[PDB]
């Protein structure tokens, strides 16, 4: 039952890693 625990730990580590991981001057006043 060590393989399931290792897989769970690896999944937790992967989840933790995934969680851790032009304009104008006329356009200044034309849009306003």
């Amino acid at each position: 039952x060590x393989x399931x625990x290792x897989x769970x730990x690896x999944x937790x580590x992967x989840x933790x890693x995934x969680x851790x991981x032009l304009l104008s001057k006329q356009r200044r006043r034309a849009v306003v």
